[PDB]
RNA sequence: UUGUAUAU
């Protein structure tokens, strides 16, 4: 299968091989483990003349290289360092194939790279080829990265169709391992008329979402980047349940984000809840300090509590200081107390 | 190494 030239190249007969010397052999080298790398390194410091020579041989069969295990890297390099005309030509070779490349293990990488460097007109045209296949792409291991990329690179106005497709299924997608990702990208880049519906559904299912393996990340995202109004709705769902959620493998993380990003009043109230409320033997705080997950919440509470309130928290912990040593997680609270 | 998610 390999030509003499490539054959000899792999055998090291050409230690000083230059781009111009593999003329007529570009496609072959590109689909070869070492040949590809050989081309990729020459493409970054090659005269636009040498680059065109390489371009001439891959344009026609560009797609074949896009879905190639080693060839997809040569195409990516042109989208990044090639000329504007070369990027546009490759873009034309992609036309009509966006969907299949987006779901392709190697091609999805080309699509993502292309979206980053082509003009808005070519981006929009690429995006439109996904019209009608949004959920299929969002749920695909390769395709979800292309959708995320669209969301971060394309004018949010051209993404409305993705928003339309997400309406009514936000809860379902927020617990999906790829969907939770796309949803976080939508919250960071889309327009208010587009994030509003998404947020309304996230609020509707906050209770289930904070406890979900993936949904908890979506909720934490809102706490770390959302508007105060959205952050407050989330904090309101958490209050009254601090103790229980603090002991949950997934929701405990959301409790921490609430403590950290809540308003001054909200923060004081969440901490007080566990300083006042009693849990069977002793207060909620004591049970929290001995728990495998809640001990982290107590520490976050010590860190952000205001001086006056930190004092209250310390006094609550104080009496248990000697006993804490006998518990796996209590010990970790003792360590935290050291600094204080 | 006291506790959870993205790919050549």
């Amino acid at each position: 299968g390999r030509s003499r030239l490539l054959e000899d190249f792999r055998n090291n007969r050409y230690p000083n091989l230059q781009l111009r010397e593999i003329a007529g052999h570009i496609m072959e080298f590109s689909q070869d483990q070492h040949g590809s790398r050989f081309i990729q390194l020459k493409l970054e410091r090659a005269t636009p003349a040498e680059r065109q020579l390489v371009f001439n041989e891959i344009l026609q069969a560009a797609y074949q290289l896009m879905v190639d295990v080693f060839g997809n890297y040569v195409i990516q390099k042109f989208f990044e360092f090639g000329s504007l005309e070369q990027k546009l030509a490759l873009a034309e070779r992609i036309r009509g194939h966006v969907l299949s490349l987006a779901l392709q293990m190697y091609g999805c990488r080309v699509i993502q790279k292309a979206l980053e460097f082509i003009p808005s007109d070519q981006q929009n045209e690429m995006v439109r080829e996904l019209d009608g296949h949004v959920l299929k792409c969002v749920k695909d291991q390769n395709g979800n990265h292309v959708v995320q990329k669209c969301i971060e690179c394309v004018q949010p106005q051209s993404l409305q169709f993705i928003i339309d497709a997400f309406k009514g299924q936000v809860f379902a997608l927020s617990t999906h391992p790829y969907g939770c990702r796309v949803i976080q990208r939508i919250l960071e880049h889309c327009l208010p008329d587009q994030t509003l519906p998404i947020l309304e559904e996230l609020h509707q299912h906050t209770e289930q979402l904070v406890q979900d393996q993936y949904g908890n990340y979506v909720i934490q995202h809102v706490l770390e980047h959302g508007r105060p109004e959205d952050k407050s709705k989330i904090v309101a769902e958490i209050r009254g349940n601090v103790l229980v959620l603090s002991q949950h493998k997934f929701a405990s993380n959301v409790v921490e984000k609430c403590v950290t990003h809540a308003s001054r009043t909200e923060r004081a109230v969440l901490i007080d809840e566990v300083c006042t409320m009693n849990d069977g033997p002793h207060s909620a705080l004591y049970t929290m300090m001995k728990d495998q997950y809640a001990n982290y919440v107590v520490q976050k509470m010590i860190d952000v509590a205001e001086p006056g309130q930190r004092k209250i928290v310390m006094h609550k912990i104080r009496p248990h200081i000697a006993t804490l040593r006998k518990y796996t997680y209590g010990k970790h609270i003792l360590a935290k107390l050291e600094k204080y």
